[PDB]
């Protein structure tokens, strides 16, 4: 099917995904899971972390045509400079909400996709937003924990009021 999107506050949202051991026909399938989870929300980006999978895995797709897929194993993400370039974000994890966020401009991505083929990137503007804020997703953060804890206070209540509505719409 199309997974479950996990939401803000639910603490399976915080675990650290672990690493992948090799591609299996599970790994195959999940990939493909979470494509259609994301195109289907809609959103650009996805992690195993957000379709309670804490395994490092991501997929993306930037394009308006749904087009240009890309999926990421094992990543790892340096920053290329202290030159923070600010970047409104929303997250499926947590709808509704957005707000302005600082991350590094320039990036270097290393890792395997799919059929285990390396590649190494050096990444800017979306598709270096996009990134990190997968990677944090990876390892247990929220685009909402580099706000001030009151406006995402506000934000586990926004978000607790709309899944309720899910809820009684579903
Ligand atoms: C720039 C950050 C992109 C991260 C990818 C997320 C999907 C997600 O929540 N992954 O964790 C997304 O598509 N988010 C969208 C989003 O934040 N957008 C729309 C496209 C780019 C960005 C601009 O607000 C939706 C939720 C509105
Ligand atoms: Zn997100």
């Amino acid at each position: 099917a199309l997974l479950p999107i996990l939401s803000f506050p639910d603490p399976r949202l915080r675990t650290i995904a672990k690493p992948v051991e090799e591609v299996t026909d599970e790994i195959r399938q999940l990939a493909a899971d979470m494509f259609e989870t994301m195109y289907a929300a809609p959103g650009i980006g996805l992690a195993a972390s957000q379709v309670d999978r804490h395994i490092q895995l991501i997929v993306m797709d930037l394009s308006e045509s749904k087009d240009e897929p890309m999926v990421f194993i094992n990543p790892k993400v340096t920053p290329l400079t202290e030159e923070t370039q600010p970047y409104e974000e929303g997250c499926l994890s947590v709808p509704q909400i957005y707000d302005k966020v600082d991350r590094p401009s320039r990036v270097k991505i290393e890792a395997i996709n799919l059929e285990g083929q390396a590649f190494e990137i050096e990444a800017d503007g979306l598709l270096a937003v996009c990134i990190q804020h997968e990677m944090d997703h990876l390892n247990g953060k929220l685009f909402v924990d580099y706000l001030s804890p009151l406006k995402r206070q506000r934000a586990r209540e926004k978000v607790e009021k709309i899944v309720r509505q899910r809820e009684r719409e579903k």
